């Protein structure tokens, strides 16, 4: 066969037999750091694209879906979060999403790979803005260690913007991590972590539900969302709360209506209907995840 | 063999309808590759998705996710109206819509209007799996111009019309314009409903706006828009327009006539489809 | 971090703290197979690059050096070779280099990755030709085992166009693999293997040399040659013969000249003098490697 | 500055003297930076390559591989002629070449002409295992202009001149032109030898062709060429022009006067450096 040139194709064994492609406009930077083969390129129709170890880490055109999601789903499910921990901010947009919340005192943007943080701040504009927030506390270092040596009940929310459980990052999906997460969460605190796709990782996702269930006394839930530039297009999330005040993940307490940010910036892919709808899972998975 | 693509031995769906991006599947074996008086037809064997159906290069369906679109396009509307009996389907498919429409044991006559006689063969022959949709009694198959049969047909004789059409890549743009949505308004009974495939919020919020607009002028009852996840469709989602004629008030947002078992559709899911995202919810005010 | 964008930088733990880079002109093919990461891009001043698992495999500008040296250092060293075997598709250029030898009756390459044989041959001209020669039999699929199914003493030479000893190819440097080459070769048969750089892997090179000093009982020799696009600027080779007629890798019995392949093009890098010069090692390595 | 970098926090060596490519080293810490009356003197600590000396954004030397260039450039000449007594070195900011020359007992005096005291200093404060070379009894260090030093030199008063320059791009371009060579010629005793840094075969087969042309015009004895492996120089290799004036024969391909021991250069390597690749052997037969 003959392959038409000019295209970038996302391929993984984690999603075999299929691939999402993007016409590359211009190469902006590729390098294998100590942790990952990083890449930043200008696509044809999706703008700038960040790729880590092969997997499209994010896209400008639809970053709002993941960012607003992984962030606001848990942040709007609890009253006035003040101290929030962010692990894996491979861009700073998730961080930007946080700044929308006025009650936020400080965020511990804990990222480990500096090639990324650097390459993100340069090429990505509205993305590099996050790190700039005053309340932000950036720290280049390991994440699992950061959470072990973490004070007890100091955080209001834990957001794991991790990648996939392929190599040493598999910890962030195992029980030793979830227990390390809960330790840092105060009673009633919440954690949100991406949990792969329903069309491709039932088994994996299922283990994650069992794990979170055997660690959180609160209400562990799985909500999914739409994001085109992701594998299959339906990446999910785990929402868990610790023993303490009840947390209704299905009905945000302080949902960002739109004006609840007004002069800050317009919400692109989030509102009160999406937050609840997000949870409605398909039958085939509904029975399993329960 | 494999000629057009951006990956060896793999099929890549690309078109000016979603340029700059493409979705690809590992071709196990190309089963059928022919041409009708309408378009190019291909049925390649998937290594991880099952049987595949491609029309003019656009993946129409695969075995792995034929449940989503199908349990979406037929039940969203068919679960709304109470006790539907007369249903009109316009489109090819692999018999899936039928597999699902026939689930509504309430219906009586199921007129299906597939114009491309070749899409029928391939579905019937190559997809014996859901091709049973045809082999059902309640079903009345018709090979001819969709816009035809409809236009030239009794009035108020239908409870629902499902436009399982293809994307507006040309001649089918007619199924997105006012004259068609009028032929549907007549053909439907009072309080009757329409459910048509309506682009992707991620890719055509503008075309989707022209559709919402057109429909909004023709239907004085209830007009709605719903989107569902379908991995094999560009952007990962596909939209639907839900409209009701003059008469009894319909609430598409909530299933009034609820129901192997279903795989994607379920009360909750049904209401989800009507929770468009912000940037999208804006325009489609 | 005001990095000039538009450059591909070759990186690997195999060479910490250093990197080759090329101002990319345009992307031609960038995806991933079952075995490795792949890239084919139009560089600004080196024509076309080909990368496997993030490691520059070849440049049309300087691919002559490697392909010409890896092929002729062994062949020219032996008279009238008839049946030779090559492992590691790469691109076919090496395959093309073997073709220059008129006495060859059959050539066989074993690229365990059809994507490479496909994408490469497809985007490269004077490279695909290798697969073109009538004497070739492209046996796609693991070659370490290929020799296992090979008849004893059925080859005059074995050329291991492998990659860095990091991927699964790390086995291609182990004693068991070499024992099969020895038994697959006729008595007096020669082997030539990509053997890293003296500037970066002296320790490793000693173990590789040790292993051939055991498996192969003929003459053992470490040759090296300038190769711009490989890390450190140079590359090594192991020339080994099995017990039988003696083989002097240092003084070629019949080096290529030009008229020997008039219609194949003149030789761009190889010549008798550069052949002998290849076996002259710098002092620091000389002492160690003896 | 941190402009010429294709990797944040790293030093990227880019220049029109070899466009389209670039050598980069991970920077552990910057040790010195200044703008002398001549050029930029960058000096940092490379994560795993030792202290690197950088001038006008071009790698001048790295502790890890100084031995190659230094050993070859110095012993190529000094080992082709018998009993060298007086030797001149131009632009040897580092001391490494000096150290190398001083290894030749027969030498009674080593002349040095560096046009920038700053470098000799930066080198003295940061490169011990080389700058040591400045402190030899026979070394006559001079700070001034080399083409002038040669122009003022007494006729036939040198056994060997070492021309350690940069690139024929700026003011140092005059060192690759006939005027300067003739000057170097007048200065050499009869049968004397000069060794000039003559770029990469992979990058300048044209610039290297003009040089071979001038030297072949000015010199009547011998005018050869040698290339050696130096990882940190563009293309991983760099060349040398070896010339000998009218007088005793001089065979550079075979060191007539063969030599802490040297870590690179040896007799075999010495002759090996004259075996050029075919594509190169053509342009400069």
């Amino acid at each position: 066969s003959t392959v038409i040139p000019g295209w970038f194709s996302e391929m993984s064994p984690m999603w075999p037999g299929e691939a999402h492609s993007l016409k590359v406009e211009k190469v902006l930077f590729q390098g294998k750091s100590d942790y990952q083969d990083v890449i930043v390129f200008q696509s044809a129709t999706y703008g700038k694209v960040l790729v880590l170890d092969g997997v499209i880490q994010l896209t400008e055109r639809d970053e709002c879906a993941y960012q607003e999601m992984i962030t606001h789903l848990p942040l709007c499910s609890i009253p006035n979060p003040k101290k929030v921990l962010v692990i894996g901010g491979g861009d700073g947009g998730v961080l930007r999403e946080v700044a929308r919340h006025a009650s936020i005192e400080q965020i511990d943007m804990c990222e480990i790979d500096k090639m990324v943080v650097d390459v993100s701040k340069q090429f990505f504009p509205d993305v590099a803005i996050g790190y700039e927030d005053p309340r932000v506390n950036l720290v280049i270092g390991d994440g699992v260690a950061f959470l072990k040596n973490a004070a007890e009940g100091s955080y209001d929310a834990v957001i794991v913007d991790s990648s996939d459980p392929i190599g040493p990052a598999k910890e962030l999906f195992e029980k030793p991590f979830f227990q390390s997460v809960a330790r840092a969460l105060r009673p009633g605190g919440v954690v949100c972590t991406q949990a792969e796709s329903l069309w491709l990782h039932m088994d994996i996702i299922e283990d994650i539900v069992s794990n979170c269930r055997e660690i959180f006394k609160g209400s562990v839930n799985y909500a999914w969302t739409s994001v085109p530039t992701y594998p299959s297009g339906v990446i999910g999330f785990m929402l868990c709360s610790t023993e303490g005040p009840d947390v209704d993940f299905k009905h945000p307490l302080n949902p960002i209506d739109e004006s609840s940010s007004k002069s800050n910036g317009p919400l692109k892919f989030y509102n009160a209907e999406i937050h609840s709808a997000a949870f409605c899972l398909p039958s085939f998975a509904k029975k399993v995840i329960e």
